[PDB]
Parts: structure tokens; C-alpha cells; sequence
């Protein structure tokens, strides 16, 4: 990629929907020129693809975690434990960390009694959990994860 | 919203771009139809926007994040110390927190130096800040973060 | 309910004896209609019972504990455990919470050693429990878990 | 007191309406005597009143916290920030506590926005604080504080 | 016992070899009674010996611990690692506690490397240790244990 | 000193008043010899003094305390916390250590309530001090810091 | 730098007074090309220098230590506080980290009484120490820093 | 050894390829005496060897860790363990320690993938480890083990 790539990158990550003829005039070049750049970034693996941004609040997504999980140790457990996780309904996010636990996850449930049922009582029969600390978001003072270049 | 309403962004949620032809015939509802729906939607608030998922790798965004923050308790300390932590750039996610610390945040870097010189010594001088502590993710298992109805 | 169940409520939290009079005096309806509309919330539910305050201190419960229960974790542990906590003499309030612990428990005794007997003794023996750290109440500030509405 | 008052007592902690003629039926003493040693229970202190035992949940009191405070050491710093925390609306128990933490507050809330608005906000600006720990419960398992005699 | 005992275990606390004359004419009592009360204290086992309070520093007990143990929690587990922990040369405190660990040991050696082969060796072999966490003495400002009334 | 005085020593330790002739006979040695090496060894400073080993229980010192210590940093402070916690009343073992604490404090009291106003009390109002965290003692299982020769 | 430098690097990282006839007879090349590359290794500051191995325990280093360290934040705080930690004599490392804890500090002295004296008492007089916790080494098991290339 | 091996080894600790004259005249001594009072030193096994200190910088060596290590406690635990982690390719110090930890280790890598492949994979296989928690180094402000005599 080239700095006109990433000028078009930094427009697509906020505004996908934004007319090839508005791009084209904004950075400056042709328009043919512009569909085959983002073309190539989409056949080279740069744009995996374009989503909506849904307001989780709309869908009375209220109850928000952030969970730290402490793992049975043992070989690739990371693999398995991670995979697991990450199958949860309603989990987003599941990393994989260096600190005093092992794996952060990213949930969003309606409500206290889903996050139990859905999460909790999930999570808690994988043989490869210790233990966990759920992290309950107050408030979401910021949550842009498309925008990756600033 | 309705059940079809729900279909609809379910779609959306990770393909943005499927053409209107083929949600209608995914769905199962007049063209007209789905557009006018859509834009309900739009209107009313509950799709914010369409973004293109850029691979992170691809920008060789490969230090990864998670800070946990204490902060100086103070009237409001919330708003202020979450609104500049949000300023920073790389910082994508900023959540006020339950548990042992108050906030978490969610950042990416291309290296240690950039994540030092952006980060690191743009927090230390906030006076909000107790102290954090840093978990550097190894390994992303899963971050979509777009899902938000499974 | 409303707002005329609310203020019944709010008189009988803390002085149910207060006679049917006195309270169709202060809330200003008839007392037929009072006695109506206590009977309805004691069949609803809402109201499930009246009971007498009786001082702690009276009966020599001098050795109050918050204990902090980490768990073993497996499928349903929190049914298995909280039961099985909440069946301990002297234990009044058992809470599956989240952080860095699993279960709260409430429990009051007359001595350092029937705490030990009792509830320690016990404890130690659950399958279910990893471990627990007990905080010692040096004096209780306010303790009126009957006032629910404020 | 003597075996006949924790008897009572023992009937009374958790149902204070059960008629004078049933309870003395039960215990096998004159209602006359039952009545005396009642009123000399209420007029010793023993008894300190009768209050109606109120579903929390029938009043939507579904955000239930169990608050662990640290604070700013100084001359009698348990009791002001004791009566600070106890006249917090919401707040029905405030524990001085030996430990990682010094005081341990038990609220009730109905939403995740009226605790941040009555609690988190009120508790940020105490001087006294250097810090808290939420932990919010999932599942009340047991909360019978009324229960004295076991 | 009465006042004038502890008048006389308050000198004998810190000075069991001062004469009974000595004793006598500084508490103004017979020394037939003094001696009488003496005995009558050591009979009662309110005074359960006497002992040379000998400098640990002119025996090179310079490698000074208190260790903190986490148990693997089973029925009376206390009676069984607090016997094995008591057992250890070198150990003469062993105290089982409320809070995050469950032992507190108190022990005394004259270099790491006895300490590492008398003690930790040994410590780490106890199948009822979960872990445990030691901590350096690196000054004794005050050990005065026999002090028991001020 | 040699091989003789430790042995001494070491029944010294545990019951300084067996008699000479006694002494002697267990260790083999003239009894002058005997009274010469124990005068020394007092003179040497390795035997400080002489103490009745008085039973805490008998004076109802039921409240066992060991307290962990946490200092606000500046020039000294170990000299002048050190100095300040071995003042208070109650307290009879103060260490300086090395851990996520600095000093460790032993200390014996009567009551709770004892122990909240000579201790807790006094400690909160030293300006040395950030915080501490107080383990209470459910049971000594050994305390015999008199013996210093295994 | 290519492989053969690797391979000549890999002698000289743990026996620098390997004559060059023996390095350039174990790698296989001329020994005039060996001194060449070895210069420029040099010149390019690959090989910052050539120290003596000496036996720490040679010299009655036996008080080893690993420090964490918290501190107080503030603008370029790691500067400020990581020089003067490294000014300290017996410190040997300094590393800034992410984490609990901002440094870790890696020192040797000869007694706990060296190490109070040159060490704590210094650290606990810098202004930007909020508190340290010192890790007592009871054994090095592997200490070989000079291994660069395995 | 005496001063004048002290004043040697000084020298030597941070430049062993300083010509023997240029020592001599440094310390004032004959040459003769010099090179005898070295091979004193070897064969004492003071010095055990001279390394070419590398720049690990110039290895791509960025991944900076000081991994701390919970064991599964068991008889001599610390040498099977210690041994199993000293053996990983990219260690180079393990130290046996006091405190919350049971092992410090101290490694150093190219990448963020290396570390997990070489050192993350392998030290979650090893049995004897109940789990760890890795700091990351985000700069070396001193790294000189070499120095010896301050
Ligand atoms: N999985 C591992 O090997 C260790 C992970 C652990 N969270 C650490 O930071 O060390
Ligand atoms: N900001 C506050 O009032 C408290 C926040 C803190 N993290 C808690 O969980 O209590
Ligand atoms: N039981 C569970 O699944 C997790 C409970 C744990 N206390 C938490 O907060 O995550
Ligand atoms: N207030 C105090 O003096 C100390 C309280 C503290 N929570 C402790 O357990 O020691
Ligand atoms: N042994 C037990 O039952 C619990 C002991 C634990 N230290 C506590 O404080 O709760
Ligand atoms: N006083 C100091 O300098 C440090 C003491 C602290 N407890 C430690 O272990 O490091
Ligand atoms: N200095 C900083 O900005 C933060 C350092 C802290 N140790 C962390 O890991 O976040
Ligand atoms: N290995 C042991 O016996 C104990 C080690 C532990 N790290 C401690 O400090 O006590
Ligand atoms: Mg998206
Ligand atoms: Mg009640
Ligand atoms: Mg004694
Ligand atoms: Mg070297």
C-alpha cells in the first residue's frame, strides 16, 4: 500500500457508504483509479469487509463485561481455553494476555439473568477455567474498534 | 423494531455490502420493502453507520493493548479522566469499570516505542491517574465486535 | 401498586404495628380501603411477611463476619455452593457476586470460638470451596436491610 | 432474659403477626404472661420494633451491589466516612471491617443508571475515599437478616 | 486474682529474678504473702513458667520470617498443617487466621541457607500447603512478647 | 561461648528456675563452674534477663492481632513508624519487613472494642501510615518465641 | 552482520579469551579475516565490550534481591525515577514495565544491614516511590546474561 | 584475595582487554605480579571466565520479559522447576524467591510470536507450574550484572 491507500482506508474505516465520486473528490484522483485501489485492497486482504455499526442500545444490549480469566495450565491451553470462549453467545472479544490472568473477554448480554445463563453458567463447566473476574461496564465512554488508523 | 427488522440487521451486521436483491431474496420481502426498512433504521438511529473492517496486521498494528486504570477519586473524576484517556490516539475502547480498578482500556500500536511515546507518557501525566497496569494481548482469538445479535 | 402502595410501604418497612388508624390518618384515606389494599400486596407478594427487630447486640452476637468465598469451579457450582453456605447456623445472607470472588457471606455468632465450630469448621469441608477470607465487622454503622424504599 | 423470652423471640423473628392466642398455644404459657414478657422484651430494647419484610424485587430492585471501600487514613476517619457512606439513599448497610479494605456497604438500586447517579457519583467526591470495589450480585441465595436465633 | 496479683505478675512479666524482699517492699505486702499469692498464681497456671530471655543475636539468628500460608482447604485441615507447621525447628509461632492467607508462621535461623534446607524443604513437601508467601524481617523494632500487661 | 553454654542455654530457655544443683547435674559440671558461666553469659549480654511466662488467656487476652502495615514513603520512615506503632499499648512485636507491606505488627488485646480504641484508633491518626490490613487470630497453634536452641 | 558472525559471536559470548587460531579453527575461516570481522563488530557496537566473569559469591554477595516498584505518576515519572534507582550502588538492573508494577530492580550486597543501609534507606527517601516490594533471592539457578544467542 | 585483587578485578569487570601494562600502571604494580595475581584469580575460580558483552539490540533482541512463576508445591519442587525453566531456550536467569512468587525469570526474544512459541508454549506444558504472570519490558535503563564492586 501507498499513502493514497491508506487516505482511502482512513475514509472507508468511518464511512463506507460515502459515494465513489465524493471519495474520488476528497483525496483527488479518478475515480477508476479509486475502484481499483479498493478492489486490490479487498483481493490483498487489507478490507475484510464492511459492516453496520448497530447501537447495542437498541437492542437493549445494557448488560456490558469485560471478564478476566485465570487458566488451568497445561499443553496449548491457550488453543483450547481460547476456542471455547470464543464459541459463547454474546462474546465478542477473547484475547489472549500476558499479567496476572490469562485471557480477557468481551461480552454484551440484555440482561443480568441472560448474562448468567448464556455466560456464567458457560463458563464456569470449562474444565480448563480456574477461575474467572467479571468486570461490569458502567458506562462505554468510548468503543470505536474501526477506526485503526487515527 | 420487528422480527424481520432483526433479520435484516442480522445481515447487515457483517455484510454491509450484500446487494438489495440478494437480502430480499435472503428474507423473503419486496425490494421496496427492505429499503424502506433500512432506512428506518438509519433514521431512527438504530444502524449508526457502515465501516470497512480493516485487518489491523495489514497497518503492522501488532502491539496490542489492555489497560487497567486506578484513578485519584474526585468529583466526577469519571468524565474526565474517561474523556481524556478517549483523546489519545490508538485508543479505541474506553470503559468505566466495577472491581478493582475504574477503567479499561483498549489500544493498538505498531511497536513498543510508538505505544511508549503515544501511551505510556501521555497517561503518566494525567492527574486523574492513580497508576494502570498494562496486559499485552499475545494473541487476538476473536474481535468482532460488529456481532450483535447471534 | 402505586403511588398510594408505595406510601403504605414506606410506613410499614420500618413500623408495622403502627395501627390501621393512625396510618389511614397520616397517608389520608379510609381505613376499609387501607386494610384492602394491605391485604393485596400481602397477596401479591409484595409484602411476605412482618417481623420483629430484634437487637443482636441483646443476645450477645458480638463476632460479625463478611466472608469472601472463592470457589472450585464446575457445572452449577453456584447452586451447589450457595446452598450448602446458606445451610450453616448463623449464616443470614449468601450472594453470588462477581470480582475477584465468588460468594459473600453474612454471618453473626456470640464468640471467636462457636465462629470457629459453627461456620469455619464447616467451610473448611465443602468440596466446592477453594478458600475463603473472612473480614472481621469491628462495628457496625448502619445495618437496615428492611428500608427498601428511601 | 430466660429460655421462655428466646422462644418467643424465636417465633417472632419471622412471623411478628402470629396471633398472642397462637403463640401462646405454641409455647404453653397464660397470653397474659406471653403479653408481659413481650412488652418487658420491647421496653428492655431487646425488641426494637416490627417491620414488613418487602420483596425487593417487587419494587424493581434488581441492581443489587456489595461495595468494598478503602480509605484515606487520618483521626477518626471511620466515623466520618462511615456516616457519609450510611446517608447515601440506597445504602442500607455499612460495615467498619478488618482487612484489604475498611468498609464494606451493601445498596439496592433498580438500574444500572440510578447507582451510578445515587451511589458512584456521591461516593467519588468523599474526601475519606481513596478508592472502591464493586461487586455486583448476581443471585441473592439467602437474605434473612431477621433471623437472630438459630 | 485481684489487684495486687497483677501488681506482682506486672514485675515479674519483665524481672522474674528481683528478690521477694525486693518485690515485697516495692508492692508493700509480707513476703509470706507474697509468696503465697506467687504460688497460688503458678498453681492456677496463670504463671505457666519462667525462662532466660536469651538474645537470638548472640546465637546468629540473623535469618528472621514470617511466612504466610495458603492452605488446600479439607476437614480440619487447621489441626493438621498448624501441628505440621509447629513441628519445624525454628518455628515458634504458628497462628491460623482470618484473611487472605491461613497461617502466619513466625521463625528464626542464622543464614538463608539453613532456612532454605530446615524450613522451606520441608514446608514445600506438606501436602495441606496450597503456597506460601514469606516475608524478610529486615529490622525487629520490638519483641517484647512476655509484656502482657501494660 | 562453647558447647557447654549452649547447653545451658538451652534449658535456661524453658525453665530458668531449675536449681543449680539440678543444672549441673543434667549437663555434668561443678556447680561453681556453672554459676560462673551463667553470671558471664548475663554479663555478655547473651542472657538480657530473666521472665514469668504468664498465660494471655488468664487475663482474658482473647483479641489476637497480627497487622499488616502499608507507609506513606519519605526519609526514615521505618525509624519513625517503626517507633510509633511499638508505643502503642497492646502491642509487643514490631517488624520492619520486606513484601507488598512494610511492618508487621503483634499485638493482644481483651475486646474488640479494646482493641478499636488503644489500636485501631491510635494507628489511623499516624501520618506514617497509608493503610493496614489486620488478620485476626482465630487460634494459636504454637507461640513459644522463648526457645531460640532446637 | 551474516551467519559467520553469528558463529563468531556465539565463542566469544561465553569465552572471549579464546585465542584466534582456536576460533578460527573451530569456525573455518582465515584468522586474518576473523580479525577483521571481530573489528567491525566492534566498530559497529555488536561488541560493546569484554568483561571478566566474576563469582558474585566470591565476593560475600549474598543478599540478592529483585525489587518491584510502584510510583508516584506524573510527567516523564520513568526518567526521572529509573535514573535514580540505576544511581544506586549495588543496583545492577533497572527496567521499566508494564504491569502491577512500573520497575524492577535487580540488586546484590553483601548483608540485610549493607543492603538496608545502601539501598532501602535511599529508595525510601526518592520522591517518586509511591512503595517497593523486595523479592529475597534464596537461590540463583541460572544467571547467564551474557548468553545472547542460543 | 586482598586490595589490590579488588582494584584488579574492578578493572577487569567492565574492560578485560585492557593491555597488562596499561593495568600495571593503573594500579602501580609489576607487570610480573600482575599476570601471577590473575591466574590466581582463574584458578580460585574468582574469575570464572571473560565474555564479549553483546548488544542485544543488535540481535533484534526487543521482546523483554521478567516472568513470575506460581509452582505447584511439592517435595524439592525448586529444583525440578527451577531446572525445567532454565533449560528454555532464551532464558538466561532464574531465580528462587521469597514473596507472592516462587520463581522470577528473566528472558529476552525478537518477537512477540517467538516468545510464545519458545517460552509461553513450553512453560505451560511444565507440571510443576500453576501459572504465571509476564512483564513486559518496555526499556532497559541499566543491564549491567557485569559490575560487581561498586
Ligand atoms: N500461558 C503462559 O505461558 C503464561 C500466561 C500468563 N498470563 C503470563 O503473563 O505469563
Ligand atoms: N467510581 C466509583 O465510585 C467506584 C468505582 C470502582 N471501580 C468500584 O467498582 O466501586
Ligand atoms: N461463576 C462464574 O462463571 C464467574 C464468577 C466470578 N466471580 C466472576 O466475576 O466472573
Ligand atoms: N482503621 C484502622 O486502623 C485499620 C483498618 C484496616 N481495615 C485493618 O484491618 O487494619
Ligand atoms: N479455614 C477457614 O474456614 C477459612 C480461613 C480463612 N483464612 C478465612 O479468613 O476465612
Ligand atoms: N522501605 C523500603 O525501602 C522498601 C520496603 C518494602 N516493604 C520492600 O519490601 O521493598
Ligand atoms: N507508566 C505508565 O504509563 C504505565 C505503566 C504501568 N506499569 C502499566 O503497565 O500500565
Ligand atoms: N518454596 C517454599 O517453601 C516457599 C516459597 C515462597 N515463595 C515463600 O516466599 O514462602
Ligand atoms: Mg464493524
Ligand atoms: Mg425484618
Ligand atoms: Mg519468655
Ligand atoms: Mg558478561
Amino acid at each position: 500500500m501507498d499513502e493514497i491507500d491508506l487516505r482511502i482506508l482512513k475514509i472507508l474505516q468511518y464511512n463506507a457508504k460515502y459515494s465513489l465520486d465524493e471519495i474520488a473528490r476528497e483525496i483527488r484522483i479518478p475515480k477508476a483509479t479509486l475502484s481499483y485501489r479498493i478492489k486490490k485492497l479487498e483481493k490483498d486482504g487489507v478490507i475484510k469487509g464492511y459492516y453496520a455499526y448497530i447501537n447495542p442500545a437498541s437492542l437493549n444490549l445494557d448488560y456490558i463485561v469485560i471478564t478476566s480469566v485465570k487458566a488451568k495450565y497445561g499443553k496449548n491451553y491457550h488453543v483450547e481455553l481460547g476456542n471455547k470462549l470464543a464459541q459463547i453467545p454474546g462474546v465478542w472479544g477473547v484475547y489472549f494476555v500476558l499479567g496476572d490472568n490469562d485471557f480477557i473477554v468481551m461480552a454484551r448480554y440484555k440482561t443480568r439473568e441472560e448474562f448468567m445463563e448464556k455466560f456464567l453458567e458457560r463458563v464456569m463447566s470449562i474444565p480448563e477455567v480456574e477461575r474467572t473476574s467479571t468486570q461490569v461496564v458502567v458506562k462505554i465512554i468510548k468503543e470505536s474498534p474501526n477506526i485503526v488508523i487515527f
